[PDB]
DNA sequence: CCGACGACAGATAATTTGTCACTGTACAGTAGAATATAGATGCGCATCTATATAGATGCAAATTGAGTGGCCTTATTAAATGACTTCTCAACCAGTCA
């Protein structure tokens, strides 16, 4: 490692997965699309709202398990940082 | 025989997700509203214009009444009618007769 890349090949490398959410795509799009319909004009959706319409989505779909409060405060964590 | 690299398997923190406890902050009457401007539109009042004159005047026929100018056989007699003029208009004495 130290022969093929510099003192950053004896240093830790990060995980592939860094910065990807485990939660299914359906829901982290939703997430992402709830928030910013929320948002149009003169609405303004926090987070708590969202992670309410993700629960309601959650029953129509049966699902038993969807992202709780702190996993959609952290999708939307970069939607929010950005601005 | 020694060193380097790949296959397969095994163990491991980073990543993501979830749960849980402590916390900064908004709820407290409040931004639709004030103050300029241009630009178009409409009602009112004055200021012209173009038409429409009837009354007055000048003139030129069209008679119209009122003028004026130019052209014409004559002499005797007789009768008739109507007129004019002139003249005249004494009175008793002297000589017969039945």
């Amino acid at each position: 490692n130290w022969e093929q890349d510099g003192l950053v090949g004896l240093t830790q490398t990060s995980r592939a997965d860094k910065g990807k959410h485990r939660i299914g795509e359906f829901w982290e799009n939703f997430i992402t699309k709830t928030y910013k319909e929320g948002n149009k004009g003169s609405k303004r959706m926090t987070p708590k709202q969202v992670a309410l319409r993700v629960e309601a989505k959650a029953r129509e779909l049966k699902d038993s398990k969807p992202p709780n409060y702190k996993t959609v405060l952290r999708v939307l964590a970069p939607i929010l940082e950005k601005q």
